[PDB]
């Protein structure tokens, strides 16, 4: 009878406010690209020289006289032809005896000119004999035609002559002109019997004739001689000592004895003219055409025994009664200046030199005049070889040739022409010593040629014009040479050597092979007499005897023959030209290899054909220690200073082997133009420059002093002022393998040298044969000033050129202080080759570009490595190394110091590999740059670093000009030390095209200024977040608040880090992932920021960030990792939200997603979604403030988990609008949100002030898991609350003392769904549940929700504190006793709604501590069970009742009362049985 009631619990608050993190801000980014444009140079290819032999035949004498035997005893003119010429009647058959017998006709002192008509013909039958002879015919100018058939068997036989005469004048010499039409024919066989020594016409005297007689022939015939050694004509001075035949005898004895001995002033110095009219063929070898021989006297042959032992030869000074004739003979002085009076050779006609080893014209002693106006040629017919026809047999040597012409000559010269000058006096002699004098110079100083001399295509190595000496020996005389009197002693030989001039009108057609057109082989003897008798001095002199003095046209028609070829002699003066007529190879000119000869003249190739070298000096060839003193004119190839020439190409300056060197110390030398002076061989050739140059700018191709094929020891030595102006080149190699060792450069040897513009050091193209790497360290290098200094420089020029797979590499440091515009950059790679830079070089650069790579022909992949500290210092665009179609990569340390600088750059389909230490202390600069191409960071040492802000790093563009994918890789660590808020970022990427770009980092990367982030992309336009998507596999660190972690655009994104890989930041404000434009990413990995020190309010972080643009969401493997208290996973801000992944919440006052001005929504359910360990945080919680104008919210339909049995402190969802801002931010939960923690709410709402709370909103229509006791639903502070959860949906409060709706001061609570209590029975009495508690304030039960009680002892609304409350809802409760929703402790209630229940002592009202009730009798109550009373008093002074009671049900009753004694006066029917109002518990 005792009924009592139990008390609820006091219910719990929370307060939890969580940190307001910010969105960080992009940085700024781009800069621009300058590419150079190189200078189109010139190139220019030489070769070298294979053979050049030059094997000299040497002279041979020809002393074949014939005695003079006078007349004849049988055909005496006097005693047998009366003194009338020649008989014209004669015997056909004349058989004609030697000399000795004299069968000869014989013709003397006649008045009547006679000659010889054509039906003549003679043959000789004996040796040394005239067939017919005519002699002592002065007739003052006989002229006649000789017609007749003239034939030659034997030896020392004479063909037919014209002597000269004993009687003249000294100021009228003779005038003669005789004819020769007829036929004369030399042959080569008699039996079997050699033949030699056979002479066609010529000139020999014994006994002395007249000074003054002057003599001219005509040639008319035909001339034929095939015995070796022949004689065409033949031209001989007279003895000066004048022996005479065995007087009284004389002639009469046979054979002719010379008797004595006649020398005198006017005896021995005749006049001799010839001249060839007609065609000269020489079929014989070793022969002679027109000869002027040596005056020997006569051979032994004349000399008895008796007068053997006086032999006093013409070999030493011959002076008679005061003469002063020179050694070895001499043909008089001539006065009396007309042509028909100069005594010398010229000739007209033809001369057809065929056997083997022969001379064309000959010069043996020194002659009044030689000019030459003829046709000289030499081997143009062509005729089988033979033995003694014309060659000889072999003396186990040299074999001679068969069918061409070899060793053969032309033009021989051993001694000079000594005509008459104008101070010169005449030999116009009288007999007591009375003499003329001369006036002017008659004929050329040297011998001369006006006319074509040729050399046939069967010469073969054969001479043009030889300059060799004349060896003859001397007797016992005085000697002198280069300084004292010998005094005998040294042996005596008549050191002669002569000189020749040529002039245009003599082409010097030299043809064949291999023929040496004017070879000096001579050694300049210059000899002269002293002062007394057998005197001779001898000197290597320059003006008087033994040069070359060249002003004609050499004509090498044939191939590969040399002209001026030098074995011996010293010096020469050139002037005149030499030139191949046709496409002929290899021709050479000067084979020079002493004293300095004198170019006074041009020598070029004026024809298209090439190849053929200009002049090799080496070592002197004959002569002692290479006498290259070479001091005097060097003026070859140039455009000035007297050589104005420069046409051609392939010519060479010097060319050597061995023992040479050049020394050139003296006067001004003139270089040469597309010419290269410097060329040479071997490996042991050294160069000495030490003289001023003086230079004119270069030609169309390229000018230097010096080149080799890399096999010089060429030096540079203080001394030679060096210059250069408008397209020159310094430097110049087609083969750097040996080059490497070209030139060795000494300390304090530095070169000046200045330039132009359109120039270069390094000219290299390898020619494909690199075999060797030039280790070209060393022109510029830092050790010490054994580098070379060449820096005057114009704009436009470069350093270093490659091409055709070559290679070299940097010297030091080189650098071109003289423009940054166009054409000036540091060295290109062309033609795909490749070179290197060494570790410690520092080409520090101003100018436009640094290292240019280009691709042509493939050969070798495109490729530079950098080792060395390469800088630039450009003020604008200073661009380090650029590579098209080339792969680029460096191992050392790349910085820059002025503005818009730029380090390495690639395009055109390559790859970039890093392996050095970039940093970034400058500004407005990027490191590496790509376009078009591939990258790589190659490992760790691969540092990239920036140390200031408005700079980048690696910087990569794609576009729509290849269609396939490229990648950006990075393996080393990118530590950013740079400094300002932001204004700096590690990797970027940009596209246009329609491609995709893969972008990875392994290595690591690391930030340490604010505001700062590595990745960033530009992927804009339209397409998904796949193309150029960047993944991570690496390590993203930082060192610096306010910055960033991810940022690009469209990319799709792994955190496959484990360890020290992933994504680390453990200071402030530095967002981990802030996307733009939809990017998506896997959170499976390290998202383990550490920072904030987990449990300390000093940093704030985000994982992920979002801008309107996006939307971030989460792998279904993402493991959303909070780390860092105070922080964040999800920033939202703009655009949408969603989760798939695993979202924890390890640290203190985090949340999982926080949204801005954004959406929220939850997919990832069963089992994804949200997961909160730990507490004083909320899983989700977005704000918005007045400053926002986004009308945005919060759904749910995924899993929100936080529990916990002894945790607390935290609340399920979280929103909050501050005071004053109308923008409407409300919840939805539609998804899974799990409170088993204590003392939690599952849709918390905070409120700063009483406004019209109609824009927050609070719905339920998912459901809550209220498992855990004492926990709270839902709390808020004049905020509304919409119950709209239904059935298993909203308020699913099942824990013991667990509340389900509790409100602050003013709450709209209102009930639109299902309010149902645990379905538990409680384990112990006064363990009910509660659905509204209130404090001090008012609730708002509304019948749109049904609340439904099923735990005994539960109540459905509570209150406490004088709480007033309002009740318009519908009450619910079955199977239960008691269980009275009403329950109060000291309050002022008031009840309004009807309430009904079920169960058994069911009571809708229960009041407590001195409460009381106003008792509406609106808010009655249905009785449905039996034995149930409406209310209950128990502990309460004040109770107020003024309504009756209407029973309907059996047992039921009206008032009760409890523990207590009061009286009242009142009644109320009792009209069903056992239904009454009133009943009472105490006696």
């Amino acid at each position: 009878i005792a009924i009592t009631a139990p008390s609820a619990p006091v219910p719990p608050t929370i307060n939890v406010v969580p940190a307001s993190p910010s969105t960080p801000s992009a940085p700024t980014i781009n800069i621009g690209i300058q590419p150079p444009s190189i200078t189109p140079l010139s190139i220019t290819t030489p070769d070298s020289v294979d053979a050049p032999n030059v094997v000299s035949p040497q002279i041979k004498p020809v002393d074949f006289t014939v005695d003079p035997g006078g007349d004849s005893n049988v055909y005496s003119s006097e005693k047998h032809n009366s003194h009338q010429g020649w008989k014209a009647t004669w015997d056909k058959t004349i058989n004609v005896t030697e000399l000795t017998n004299r069968n000869y006709v014989s013709l003397t002192r006649d008045v009547v000119d006679s000659t010889i008509p054509d039906d003549q013909v003679i043959n000789v039958t004996k040796p040394n004999n005239r067939a017919m002879v005519v002699d002592e015919v002065r007739k003052n100018g006989i002229k006649v035609d000789f017609k007749g058939t003239i034939n030659l068997q034997r030896s020392q036989n004479v063909g037919i002559d014209l002597q000269g005469t004993h009687q003249g004048s000294i100021s009228t010499p003779l005038i003669a002109n005789i004819y020769n039409s007829g036929k004369i024919i030399g042959n080569a066989k008699y039996g079997s019997t050699a033949n030699k020594e056979q002479i066609a016409f010529g000139f020999n005297n014994a006994d002395g004739s007249n000074n003054t007689t002057m003599t001219n022939m005509v040639n008319k015939g035909e001339i034929t001689l095939n015995a070796p050694s022949s004689a065409g004509i033949q031209l001989k001075p007279e003895d000066p000592h004048d022996w005479q035949p065995g007087a009284p005898n004389y002639w009469n004895a046979a054979p002719l004895q010379i008797g004595n001995k006649t020398p005198n002033k006017i005896k021995g110095r005749v006049l001799m003219k010839a001249d060839n009219q007609k065609d000269i063929n020489l079929n014989g070898s070793g022969s002679f055409g027109m000869v002027t021989v040596f005056n020997e006297g006569v051979p032994k042959r004349l000399f008895a025994p008796s007068y053997v032992a006086n032999y006093e030869n013409l070999r030493s000074e011959r002076t008679y009664d005061g003469e002063r004739v020179l050694p070895g003979g001499e043909i008089g002085r001539s006065a009396l200046s007309d042509s028909k009076y100069t005594s010398g050779v010229y000739n007209t006609g033809n001369i057809n030199i065929n056997g083997d080893s022969s001379i064309g014209v000959g010069l043996l002693q020194e002659i009044q005049e030689v000019k030459l106006a003829g046709n000289i040629n030499i081997g143009t017919k062509a005729v089988a070889q033979e033995t003694d026809i014309s060659n000889l047999p072999n003396a186990g040597s040299k074999t001679y040739d068969k069918n061409k012409v070899e060793e053969a000559v032309g033009v021989f010269a051993g001694v000079p022409t000594m005509p008459v000058k104008p101070g010169e006096k005449d030999t116009l002699i009288n007999s007591s010593g009375a003499r003329n004098t001369a006036t002017s110079l008659v004929g050329t100083e040297t011998v001369e040629i006006n006319g074509n001399i040729s050399l046939g295509e069967h010469a073969t190595q054969s001479i043009g014009a030889l300059v060799g000496d004349t060896e003859i020996d001397l007797n016992k005389g005085q000697l002198t040479e280069n300084g004292v009197n010998k005094g005998s002693n040294v042996d005596r030989k008549l050191k002669r050597s002569g000189d020749i001039t040529a002039k245009s009108n003599s082409v010097i057609n030299v043809g064949g092979k291999k023929n040496y057109g004017f070879v000096v082989s001579n050694s300049a003897h210059s000899s002269k007499f002293g002062t007394t008798v057998d005197s001779l001095e001898y000197n290597v002199d320059k003006t008087h005897h033994g040069k070359g003095i060249n002003e004609g046209i050499i004509n090498i028609i044939g191939d590969e023959s040399v002209g001026f070829a030098m074995i011996k002699g010293g010096n020469s003066k050139s002037s005149g030209t030499i030139s191949v007529k046709d496409n002929a190879e290899n021709s050479i000119g000067f084979y020079g290899k002493e004293d300095s000869f004198t170019n006074s003249g041009t020598i070029e190739v004026t024809s298209a054909k090439k190849k053929n070298k200009a002049v090799v000096l080496d070592g002197t060839n004959a002569s002692n220690k290479i006498n290259f003193t070479n001091t005097g004119n060097i003026y070859v190839n140039t455009s000035d200073n007297n050589n104005t020439n420069l046409d051609g190409n392939g010519n060479i300056g010097i060319y050597a082997q061995g023992n040479y060197k050049v020394e050139h110390n003296s006067g001004i030398v003139k270089a040469g133009k597309d010419v290269i002076a410097f060329y040479v061989k071997d490996s042991t050739g050294e160069v000495n420059i030490n003289a001023p140059i003086e230079l004119a700018n270069s030609s169309k191709g390229t000018t230097i002093g010096i080149y080799s094929d890399g096999n010089a020891k060429v030096k540079f030595g203080t001394g030679s002022k060096l210059k250069i102006g408008e397209k020159a080149v310094g430097l110049y190699s087609a083969d750097p393998t040996k080059f490497n060792n070209t030139f060795k450069i000494e300390s304090g040897k530095t070169l000046d040298v200045e330039l132009g513009k359109n120039s270069t050091f390094g000219l290299l193209n390898g020619n494909n044969t690199v075999t060797n790497s030039p280790l070209l360290s060393k022109y510029l290098n830092n050790n010490t000033s054994d580098k070379i200094n060449i820096v005057s420089f114009g704009e436009g020029a470069s350093l270093f050129y490659a091409t055709s797979k070559a290679k070299a590499i940097l010297d030091e440091d080189y650098k071109v202080t003289n423009g940054d515009a166009i054409s000036t950059a540091v060295l290109v790679a062309n033609n795909g080759a490749n070179v290197e830079i060494a570790s410690g070089k520092k080409l520090e650069t101003n100018t436009n570009a640094g290292l240019i790579a280009i691709n042509g022909t493939v050969g070798f992949t495109s490729v530079a490595k950098n080792n060395g500290t390469l800088i630039s210092t450009r003020i604008d665009k200073g661009i380090g190394i650029y590579t098209s179609a080339a792969n680029g990569e460096n191992s050392g340390t790349i910085t820059m110091q002025n503005k818009n600088a730029v380090g390495i750059l690639g395009s055109k389909d390559s790859n970039l590999k890093n392996t050095g230490k970039i940093e970034l202390e400058a500004v407005s600069s990027a490191g590496v740059y790509a376009e078009d191409s591939n990258m790589i960071n190659s490992g760790t040492t691969s540092e990239i670093i920036v140390n200031k802000e408005t700079s980048v790093g690696i910087y990569a563009k794609e576009t729509s000009i290849s269609s396939v994918s490229k990648n950006v890789k990075n393996e080393g660590k990118i530590e950013i030390k740079a400094d300002g808020d932001g204004k700096s970022a590690g990797i970027y990427s940009k596209k246009e095209g329609g491609a995709k770009l893969t972008i990875e980092n392994t290595g690591n990367i690391e930030v340490a200024q604010k505001a700062s982030a590595g990745i960033y992309a530009k992927n804009e336009s339209t397409q998904a977040n796949t193309q150029s998507e960047v993944t991570n596999s690496g390590l993203v660190k930082m060192s610096a608040e306010n910055s960033i972690g991810i940022m690009g655009e469209k990319s799709k994104i792994t955190n496959t880090g484990t360890g020290t890989k992933g994504i680390e930041i453990v200071e402030k404000k530095s967002a981990g992932i802030l996307v733009t434009n939809e990017s998506a990413v896997i959170n499976s990995g390290r998202i383990s920021l550490s920072n904030s020190s987990i449990s300390a309010s000093s940093d704030g972080l985000v994982g992920i960030s979002v801008d309107g643009s996006s939307t971030g969401e989460n792998d279904a493997s993402g493991e959303i990792k909070v780390d860092a208290a105070y922080s964040t996973g999800m920033l939202s801000s703009g655009g949408g939200i969603t989760n798939a992944g695993k979202i924890a919440l390890e640290k203190k006052e985090s949340v999982g997603m926080y949204a801005t001005n954004a959406n929220v929504t939850n997919s990832g359910a069963t089992p994804k979604g949200i997961f909160i360990k730990d507490e004083k945080s909320v899983g989700i919680y977005s704000k918005i403030n007045s400053s926002s104008i986004a009308n945005k919210t919060v759904t749910n339909s995924g899993t929100i988990d936080i529990a916990g049995t002894s945790k607390t402190g935290s609340a399920g969802i979280y929103s909050i609008i501050e005071s004053g801002a109308t923008k409407k931010l409300s919840v939805v939960n539609n998804g899974n949100i799990t409170i088993n923690q204590k003392k939690s709410v599952g849709i918390y709402a905070k409120n700063e002030s009483s406004h019209a709370n109609t824009e927050s909103d609070v719905t339920n229509s998912g459901k809550i898991e209220v498992k855990n006791e004492g926990s709270a639903g839902v709390l808020a502070e004049k905020y509304k609350v919409t119950n709209t959860g239904s059935g298993t949906n909203g308020i699913i409060v099942s824990a013991k003392k667990s509340a389900g709706i509790i409100g602050k001061l003013g709450s709209e609570i209102i009930n639109s769904g299902i309010i149902k209590t645990e379905i538990a029975t409680p384990t112990v009495a006064t363990d009910g549940v509660v659905g509204i508690s209130l404090n001090n304030s008012k609730a708002t039960n509304t019948s749109g929700g049904v609340i439904t009680l099923d735990t005994d002892y539960s109540t459905g609304m509570y209150g406490e504190a004088n709480s007033q409350l309002t009740n318009e809802g519908n009450i619910t409760g079955t199977n239960k006793e008691y269980i009275v929703g009403m329950a109060g402790d000291s309050s002022t209630v008031t009840n309004k709604n009807i309430i009904t229940l079920n169960g058994k002592k069911a009571t809708g009202i229960f009041g407590k501590n001195s409460s009381t009730l106003l008792n509406e009798t609106t808010g009655k109550i249905t009785t449905k069970e039996e034995e149930s009373v409406g209310m209950y008093s128990s502990s309460s002074l004040k109770a107020t009742n003024k309504g009756t009671i209407i029973t309907e049900k059996k047992t039921s009753a009206g008032m009760l009362g409890d523990k207590a004694n009061i009286e009242n006066d009142s009644s109320i029917t009792t009209k069903e049985e056992m239904s009454a109002g009133m009943y009472v518990k105490n006696g």
